[PDB]
């Protein structure tokens, strides 16, 4: 279960600001670059201060596998990055995979929304999106600090030379990329 995590947050992470919930999505995208599947990754400051990560990888599995009841992707979110479902508000995942778009979403570490096709799309148009809004109770301060993104950012680029890394920070109105 998740209630643990919502328990005692600073058990499972930095509690002073979400900016560890946001590397964790960003370690999983890094993942798949490092894995050789994803040749970029999006991260979005919304001006709610909520955070976007979004890669064009292989997509997070979406199916069911044999053993489970549940499809992957809800097991992936909601089984102890299911930290950051545990501690957001809301969470919204979409994910593009064979040729389909999926959409699946969680308030307060519960899902609200069932894995849901919602769209068709290239077969070459694969990759997953994470967008989530931080429990403010949960933190010190709910902002994100900014040059703790970029110098998460810049490290993940260089560690991967060749991926493209961006961050667009919609509250200050700025645009970083890097590429090694
Ligand atoms: C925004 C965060 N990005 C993200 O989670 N990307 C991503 N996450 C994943 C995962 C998991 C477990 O998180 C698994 C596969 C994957 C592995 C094997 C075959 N097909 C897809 C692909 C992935 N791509």
């Amino acid at each position: 279960g998740l209630e643990p995590v919502r328990r005692r947050p600073g058990m499972y992470t930095d509690t002073t600001r979400p900016n560890h919930l946001g590397q964790e999505v960003i370690d999983n995208s890094v993942d798949e670059a490092l894995a050789g599947h994803a040749k970029r990754v999006d991260v979005i400051l919304h001006a709610d201060q909520s955070l976007e990560v979004i890669d064009d990888g292989r997509g997070m599995p979406v199916d069911i596998h044999p053993e489970e009841g549940v499809p992957a992707v809800e097991l992936i979110l909601c089984r102890l990055i299911s930290v950051v479902n545990a501690l957001s508000k809301r969470v919204e995942v979409n994910v593009r995979r064979d040729g389909q778009v999926y959409n699946i979403a969680f308030e307060n570490g519960e899902k609200v929304q069932d894995l849901q096709v919602v769209g068709t799309c290239g077969k070459r148009n694969t990759g997953t999106s994470v967008h989530f809004w931080p429990d403010e109770t949960f933190f010190d301060s709910p902002r994100f600090s900014v040059s703790r993104l970029t110098h998460v950012l810049k490290a993940k680029a260089v560690l991967c030379p060749g991926v493209e890394i961006t961050f667009k920070d919609e509250i200050n109105n700025t645009e970083q990329r890097w590429c090694y």
